[PDB]
RNA sequence: UGGAGUGUGACAAUGGUGUUU
RNA sequence: CCAUUACACUCCA
């Protein structure tokens, strides 16, 4: 049927002002014109075939036109602002580059105007404003994809050897509560930069060249650099040609004072001309899109990420400079935007208190800004180690310093709340990268022949810098077919000890062989609204795509906290959006139909759990499309609705999608960049920032929630799209649950931005491909499947 | 693979390509 | 311009 409609508008936190990057358009007043088309000869050839329509209006427009200049789609559609006095008429224009092309233009439908008026979900006013600007684009710009830009609208910083920057935008027509907001956000991408064919070279091998005799290696580069760059040619200014550049000859000019200049494969190799260089010029439409070195990276990386001040000033400075208004497709066309940053007055929520363990000079901590150091504190439940062994997978490291990294680790994990047993049970050896089963077996069977059925429970393994299948090899069959639990690190970091990483790897391997480290003061006093009165289990979802596309699930496993997400990962068929293994029925001889999936073997892992069923689910579907919500919707929901009445008859509890998307352009940015409504350090809006008023779909339920803090560039807010709900949620109660649940992360001492349920999910599904061998995924061992063997 | 954040295209392969110099 | 069969930077106590 249709989503969950919004309740209200909810209120907490410290009211700010924040702007935004969504531009009012205003809808046009006049009516518009579907015209098909239809050209013989039939080929697709889309940028040249659009040319034929732009020929027949630039014929045509007194004649049949009518002096209004139509809006052309490309590929299939036409749009006119009014009616073209004919209904059907028949040229042929001949593209100038020689078959004729033939086109008729014919009226077959036309849906006017105020289709999205109406709703504010039938989008032809978007497609029309779509069309519209695509068209601009295609007339002004140069398009490359779909974020099409050109230079002159900011000074074109030299990336190096012959680079330009060529800053440009990547609109989208959304609706929204405004009305018809336009998109505009910027991308950057490197372009050739036109120059005369002498310094071009000399900068671009770092030296000249007629000073120097010609070598190999920069004929190599300036062929590799050179291959299938456009030249024009300036040797005669009577006549000029799109020459295509084939490659580089190996003959002298001798075959104009550069004698030792090789010419060039003028047009192909049937037409051989050799020209020299000087009498040549570099066009700019194309493109680099060879391989940067690491100096352009950075340079190029400087512009892309600056400060989020200077992109507000850049993004206002794009639409003053593109000049909607007084432009002739929308004079023609009635189509009116704003030139101002949207103004938003979103609210701040504050940071939630956090309780540790009663030890520890301090019990409490709050998240200051949206960041916090474990110092001084210690973790709530520290589960004891008494079994352990270190194998070492490198040459580098030695068995002294190896050793060393291994107890101060152990000294760490002591004194941030958990018992770690020294003096390992076989100490390491420096197994050998290359016999990995031999050594992933020895290690494990020589406590059997020793210890007497102490099985390990961690299972240390430094590998070295490059992994080279070494890591999927070593945590492949360190959980397949041989139950373990591993700690691999890096060589680089053995070396440069430091606190912060022990006491973040610490942190990981406490919430990695069976416990918890931090939790809520509300979700253990029992304050949490919707959550702490009945049991709730808050799902994920994710799936990823590379051949089987998988997918996982994570869910939660205890009452008072919700810290502790142990999940399951399979495998389906290739690149497809919803997940069909959420319930699976094989046929069993002896039995009936035997359930399966993960929202069965995933609800009973929460009974053995924690004693009782769980009575409210949120299913938290991350990374999923903008179009295709409703698919997503009906199946990952169906599934859970046809599971849950599997395992028990008459079991169905009120689920909750809340998708989560994080690959969008909308920023948001402080109002006033002079103050403290910043964080103050690499400015951005506070952690915690839910902006449901004036940028959001208008008759649905979501927010653009900032929880996390920005450590450089713009943050990208994530935009929860709470879709289908059945618990009622009040709309300050669902941002205050996911605002106040991302600082429950277990690897972070800090808040992620995409929160833990649907952020566990993305890496449970990005594990699984080493595991990966329609094809089954080899079983987890049933060792490691209750406890968190990926965060 | 300590971890968060945001940055980018196959950092790279082979072959082929009409209106002339 | 057609056909073939994935990386960096920043920051942390
Ligand atoms: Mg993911």
């Amino acid at each position: 049927s249709n989503f969950a409609p919004r309740p209200g508008f909810g209120t907490l936190g410290t009211k700010c002002i924040v702007k935004a990057n969504h531009f009012l358009a205003d809808l046009p007043t006049k009516d518009l014109n579907q015209y098909d088309v239809t050209i013989t000869p039939e080929v697709s050839s889309k940028s040249v075939n659009r040319a034929i329509i732009a020929e027949l209006v630039r014929l045509y427009k007194e004649s049949d036109l009518g002096r209004r200049l139509p809006a052309y789609d490309g590929r299939k559609s036409l749009y006119t602002a009014g009616e073209l006095p004919f209904t059907w008429k028949e040229f042929s224009v001949k593209i100038v580059d020689e078959r004729s092309y033939k086109v008729a233009i014919k009226f077959v439908a036309r849906a006017n105007m105020h289709h999205l008026g109406e709703f504010l979900c039938p989008q032809e006013a978007v497609q029309i404003l779509d069309i519209v600007l695509r068209e601009l684009s295609v007339k002004r710009f140069c398009p490359v994809g779909r974020s099409f830009f050109s230079p002159d609208i900011k000074t074109p910083q030299r990336l190096g050897e012959g680079l330009e920057s060529w800053c440009g935008f990547y609109q989208s027509i959304r609706p929204t509560q405004m009305g018809l907001s336009l998109n505009i956000d910027m991308a950057s991408a490197a372009f050739i930069e036109p120059l005369p064919v002498i310094e071009f070279v000399a900068q671009l091998l770092g030296k000249d060249v007629l000073s120097k005799p010609l070598s190999d290696s920069d004929r190599v580069k300036i062929k590799k650099g050179l291959r299938g760059v456009k030249v024009e040619v300036t040797h005669r200014a009577n006549v000029r040609r799109k020459y295509r550049v084939a490659g580089l000859t190996t003959q002298p000019t001798r075959e104009i004072q550069h004698t030792h200049l090789p010419c060039l494969q003028v047009g192909n190799q049937k037409k051989a001309s050799y020209l020299p260089m000087e009498a040549c010029k570099i066009v700019e439409g194309q493109r680099y899109t060879k391989r940067l070195n690491e100096k352009q990276i950075t340079a190029l990386l400087k512009v892309t990420c600056q400060r989020p001040r200077d992109r507000e000033n850049d993004i206002l400075r794009t639409v003053q400079h593109n000049a909607y208004d007084q432009d002739p497709y929308a004079k023609e066309f009635g189509m009116n935007i704003s030139e101002k940053l949207a103004s938003v007055e979103a609210r701040i929520l504050p940071a939630p208190w956090l309780k540790y363990h009663e030890n520890g000079k301090e019990k409490d901590c709050l998240p200051q800004v949206g960041q916090w150091n474990m110092m001084n504190k210690k973790m709530i439940n520290g589960m004891t180690v008494s079994r352990w062994a270190c194998v070492n997978f490198s040459r580098s490291v030695q068995e002294n310093v190896a050793r060393g990294f291994c107890n101060e680790l152990g000294q760490m994990c002591e004194v941030s709340g958990m018992e770690f047993n020294p003096e390992p049970v076989i100490p390491i050896y420096s197994a050998r990268p290359d016999q990995v089963e031999k050594a992933l077996k020895h290690v494990y069977h020589t406590s059997m022949n020793k210890t007497k059925g102490k099985e390990l429970e961690l299972l240390l393994a430094i590998l070295p810098d490059n992994n080279g299948s070494l890591y999927g090899d070593l945590k492949r069959i360190c959980e397949t077919e041989l139950g373990l639990i591993s700690q691999c690190c890096l060589t680089k970091h053995v070396f440069k000890i430091s606190k912060q990483y022990l006491a973040n790897v610490s942190l990981k391997i406490n919430v990695k062989m069976g416990g918890r480290n931090t939790v809520l003061v509300d979700a253990i006093s029992c304050r949490i609204p919707l959550v702490s009165d009945i049991p709730t289990i808050i799902f994920g979802a994710d799936v990823t795509h590379p051949s089987p596309s998988i997918a996982a699930v994570v869910a939660s496993q205890d009452w008072p906290e919700v810290t502790k997400y142990a999940g399951l990962v399979c495998a389906q068929a290739h690149r497809q959006e919803l997940i069909q293994d959420l319930y699976k029925t094989w046929q069993d001889p002896v039995r009936g139909t035997v359930s399966g999936g993960m929202i069965r073997d995933l609800l009973i892992s929460f009974r053995k759990a924690t004693g009782q069923k769980p009575l409210r689910i949120i299913f938290y579907r991350a990374g999923v499309s903008e179009g295709q919500f409703y698919q997503v919707l009906l199946y990952e929901l169906d599934a859970i609705r046809k599971a849950c009445a599997s395992l028990e008859p008459n079991y169905q509890p009120p689920v909750t999608f809340i998708v989560v998307q994080k690959r969008h352009h909308t920023r948001l940015f402080a109002n006033n960049h002079r103050d403290k409504n910043s964080t103050d350090r690499s400015g951005n809006i506070l952690p915690g920032t839910v902006v449901d008023t004036k940028i959001c779909h208008p008759t649905e339920f979501d927010f653009y929630l900032c929880s996390h803090a920005g450590i450089q560039g713009t943050s990208r807010p994530a935009h929860y799209h709470v879709l289908w709900d059945e618990n009622n949620f009040t709309a300050d109660g669902i941002q205050s649950l996911t605002n106040n649940l991302c600082y429950t992360y277990a690897r972070c001492t800090r808040s992620v931005s995409i929160v833990p349920p649907a952020y566990y999910a993305h890496l449970a599904a990005f594990r699984a491909r080493f595991y990966l061998e329609v094809k089954p995924l080899p079983a987890l061992k049933e060792n490691v499947k209750r406890v968190m063997f990926y965060c």
